[PDB]
RNA sequence: AGGGAAACUGGUCAUCAGGCGAACUGCGGCGUUCUGCUGGCAAAACAUAGCUGUUAUGUCAAUGGCUAUUGGAUUGGU
């Protein structure tokens, strides 16, 4: 269901992908909002929740692992961490 | 630490490694091995030459192992 705007993510606009990059988007309070994986890592699962907290920064925690999350953005390789000028397609709606 | 990767790139004799962060840059950090230069150290030891116990010179320069054994390193398989 959200594949179908994460998909036009990557057509629309700038994004980062990773934990060393969402986590200098969140210090800046650039990034405006943050999805995990399933099974990222419980270092780091604990610490974004809380930036993102600090920052006003939206959260949506998809279901299913960083393989998944890895091709759901179309790339051949695993991705834990994805935040993200411009949306897709109303995310606003999307991630409640 | 910076860097931020599909036109996938880097790497082994072999398997491989990487957004849980690769290539790549630092006169980075650190451990274990390595080359050179010393101290120990020529006073000793050894080989020539001569004198009746000791005096002379000399032990140099270059650079490979497809050979073996040993110590160690990097890995794999069962």
């Amino acid at each position: 269901s959200i594949i179908n705007s994460l998909s036009l993510v990557t057509k629309s606009g700038k994004y980062q992908l990773g934990i060393d990059k969402t986590l200098q988007s969140l210090r800046n309070g650039e990034a405006k909002l943050v999805i995990f994986a399933s099974n990222v890592a419980p270092a780091h699962r604990s610490l974004i929740e809380y930036y993102a907290m600090l920052s006003g920064c939206d959260i949506l925690p998809f279901d299913g692992d960083n393989v998944d999350l890895g091709t759901a953005c179309g790339k051949y390789f695993r991705s834990s961490v994805i935040s993200i000028a411009g949306e897709s397609e109303i995310l606003k709606m999307i991630k409640q």
